[PDB]
């Protein structure tokens, strides 16, 4: 088997983000959930640290499912970045 | 309607300078390859910003391309974050 992002990818990554980006991260994240999860696992993800984030993507999105989710979230944070960075070129 | 693939998908591909387009061919070289080969390489690689929106929507309709395009953006954030960590773990490579 392989990509164990979650134990020694990911907490790298997150660590690598600035406050503002971790909680990006955090809402994204709630989007995927929500229509699986609901609302009941959010309280956690809001309040998780980084190093609790990562356990708790592990625990919810088991083997290669955490590492597909996270791309599409580094993804729209991107598309994020992109259209603030646009928007701030239209001004 | 699918606005992604007709006015989504070129928008931010418009947004992107001339480096990260670069980067944005290159990635997408890595996603086609397991079914596509390097047979549309050579064509992605020189592509406009119009003629590449094209290309995507032709080997991935529908949320193909939405699929596609969300993880090689993805790929490129990693790519920056990599980057910066990779100097911040060792101050001499570059």
């Amino acid at each position: 088997s392989s990509s164990f992002f979650p134990d020694f990818g990911l907490l790298l990554y997150l660590e690598e983000l600035n406050k503002e980006e971790l909680n990006t991260f955090k809402l994204f994240l709630k989007e995927t959930m929500e229509p699986e999860h609901g609302l009941t696992p959010w309280n956690e993800v809001k309040k998780a640290r980084r190093e609790d984030l990562a356990n708790l993507m592990k625990k919810y999105y088991p083997g290669e499912k955490a590492w597909s989710v996270s791309l599409k979230i580094f993804g729209k944070m991107n598309l994020k970045d992109l259209c603030e960075r646009a928007k701030e070129e239209i001004n």
